[PDB]
């Protein structure tokens, strides 16, 4: 079995920002659901060889995992929120496309969301 590689998290040709939206991104969103007792199945890429999930791949194409993400915030890889913003919302999509309802993961996906939403609720404007 093989996993692909993992999402890109360096690109030095893609162009670049450090805005305020992107800085509430990593001080707030991403610090409460990196935190949370239900983050660390989301903590990176999914390992579908160690967790015996041989389709996992097959189903998803667009991968995404807060591993990444923070790899990304942490290396100034976005040029705006709304590729950031993006992103979560594949992670927690991919989840519910690929497993059941009320399965256990699906459960942490969505209390992770829940404060997601709360928080982008509140970005700020841009300044
Ligand atoms: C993200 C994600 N989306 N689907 C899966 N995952 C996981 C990713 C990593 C790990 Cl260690 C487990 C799961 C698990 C998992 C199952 C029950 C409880 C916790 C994690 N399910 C497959």
């Amino acid at each position: 079995s093989m996993n692909p590689p993992p999402p890109e998290t360096s690109n030095p040709n893609k162009p670049k920002r450090q805005t305020n939206q992107l800085q509430y991104l990593l001080r707030v969103v991403l610090k409460t659901l990196w935190k949370h007792q239900f983050a660390w199945p989301f903590q990176q890429p999914v390992d579908a060889v160690k967790l015996n999930l041989p389709d996992y791949y097959k189903i998803i194409k667009t991968p995404m995992d807060m591993g990444t993400i923070k790899k990304r915030l942490e290396n100034n890889y976005y040029w705006n929120a709304q590729e950031c913003i993006q992103d979560f919302n594949t992670m927690f999509t991919n989840c519910y496309i690929y497993n059941k309802p009320g399965d256990d993961i699906v459960l942490m996906a969505e209390a992770l969301e829940k404060l997601f939403l709360q928080k982008i609720n509140e970005l700020p404007t841009e300044e």
